[PDB]
């Protein structure tokens, strides 16, 4: 029993982080086989950071301009290329601890583990979700550029996020491991605004099922609603649309608990309309939306 | 910016977990140097589990009754001893990935990372606190016995918890790595009740400082209170006493934010008396008490 914000064990990823330095600019890189992946922002001097032309900046570089340090051992760069917003540095040594891995891009509403990293040294691990507005509400300080987000399936690490910058609201923006940004952001040191966010409805329902599995049932009721009558109220509360696919994905949880999805939706409608009234669900006083149906099944087996 | 429930990177601990089997009973063990540490409950058959006499059960065992599996490799047991509620199995192979480590016992109110483990295989990592009543609000399923909790300081892993059982309220009880239980619990398969819990006041104040560092200031006020007038109200709300040592420990956070501790206490008194009124602090709608002052400084550098 119990329900926590649970990350994947980070060991397989810790063994891949290195430090990348170009000039006096430094950040974190990801060493897989004989390639190091890192934000291309590393080739910016402090004067290039506001408005870089990255093609210009990189053609002025050679392999010897890149200092890669894997803990103690300096890795010799023997090639460099740029792929969208990530730089690829070929090194003369394959990482002997390279896990089986994939580069996957995730969807808004999906979760992943973040290994926060500073000067190539892992500092902490936490779980988060990609928000509907393509930001993440991370925890990152100066020096965290290049930290990665990932999921693990069996023994395969699916890398899905590489951290780039913090927006003025304190939320975070980055790319997939092919260098393509999540959301309408660009890798310049300029203030950029996140769009309006929404609440991930299917995740809230998944978490309510987790509560029932763990014996929190006070919010349940005998009522039911239709899909469209639910979506009419929820969207007044800045909730995203609940599709039949979302209802379908919630199937297994509905089966294990014996509570129909539209029955759970009637509970959520009342919680939205009435609040939670000095009560908690799984230790929280608000409706938690950063647990996917898969996360719930994973933790509530 | 940002503030999350952040665990330590788990790699150094993942490399130490093994599976221990005695008869048909199986659980997780911790392999450090040439010793495997695990709950002594493993020597119980299903019929011994309710009311074991562990000295009796163990004298009837020999080294060949213990199957230790480090992933693929079977470790040969060459000795066994029992220390309080943990069993020590000497093996013929030192763990080549043994980190620098210590066995430390933690205090109620202190936090640690949990590596949840099943059949010797790490599954997830999360952060939690030792509650004032010496339980932890973990997330554990069947097969998690022997999972460990830890902190990391520089490169040294300080092991502080080994998981044993789940209580009827769904909270969790275990021992330090010397086998001495936290709290008034015993390793028998009988229903045991946790005592009444309290809220960790110094941690709530630390988290309010974290909020101010992250720009959440709506709960601040121009008032101040005395230590004893604060403790009179807080204890009406099942909060633990705030000592001058607690005020002293909060010193650095008070200095970095320029908010005196008893000024922050006046904010907490109002939050307790008035509630939070449809507003959130660092993404939570209740007063979070599982972040220590050190956790805040760690994450809000
Ligand atoms: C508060 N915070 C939260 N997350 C972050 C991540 N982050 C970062 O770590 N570094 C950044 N700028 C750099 C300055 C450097 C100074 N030296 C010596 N080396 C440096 C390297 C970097 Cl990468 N930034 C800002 C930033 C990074 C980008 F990749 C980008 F495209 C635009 C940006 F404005 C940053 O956000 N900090
Ligand atoms: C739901 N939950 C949450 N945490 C836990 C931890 N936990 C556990 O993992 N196993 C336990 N009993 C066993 C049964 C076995 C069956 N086989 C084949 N092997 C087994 C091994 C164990 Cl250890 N228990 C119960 C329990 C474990 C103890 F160590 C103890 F002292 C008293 C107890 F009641 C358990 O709580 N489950």
């Amino acid at each position: 029993s119990g329900f926590r914000k649970m990350a994947f064990p980070s060991g397989k990823v810790e063994g891949c982080m290195v430090q990348v330095t170009c000039g006096t600019t430094t950040l974190n890189g990801l060493w897989l086989d004989d390639v190091v992946y890192c934000p291309r922002h590393v080739i910016c001097t402090s004067e290039d950071m506001l408005n870089p032309n990255y093609e210009d900046l990189l053609i002025r570089k050679s392999n010897h301009n890149f200092l890669v340090q894997a803990g103690n051992v300096q890795l010799r760069v023997i090639g460099h290329s740029m792929q969208n917003c990530v730089l690829k540095l070929r090194v003369d040594t394959a990482n002997p601890k390279t896990p089986k891995y994939k580069f996957v891009r995730i969807q808004p509403g999906q979760t992943f583990s973040v290994l926060a990293c500073y000067n190539g040294s892992p500092s902490g691990v936490y779980q988060c979700a990609m928000r509907p507005n393509f930001t993440i509400k991370g925890s990152f300080l100066n020096g965290s550029c290049g930290s990665v987000g990932f999921n693990i399936d069996y023994d395969c690490v699916s890398f899905c996020y590489m951290h780039h910058m913090e927006l003025p609201t304190g939320v975070h923006a980055g790319t997939d491991l092919e260098g393509n940004f999540y959301g309408p952001f660009v890798d310049r040191q300029t203030a950029q605004a996140a769009g309006t966010d929404t609440t991930i409805t299917v995740n809230v329902l998944a978490w309510l099922y987790a509560a029932v599995i763990n014996g929190d049932r006070w919010f349940l009721n005998r009522f039911t609603t239709t899909l469209n009558d639910f979506n009419l109220v929820a969207m007044k509360y800045n909730y995203e649309p609940l599709t039949q696919d979302h209802v379908d994905i919630l199937g297994p949880l509905s089966a294990q608990t014996g509570i129909a999805v539209l029955d759970m939706c009637a509970s959520l409608k009342e919680l939205l309309q009435n609040g939670m009234n000095g009560r908690t669900i799984l230790g929280s006083a608000l409706l938690e939306d950063e647990f996917t149906p898969f996360d719930v099944v994973r933790q509530c087996s």
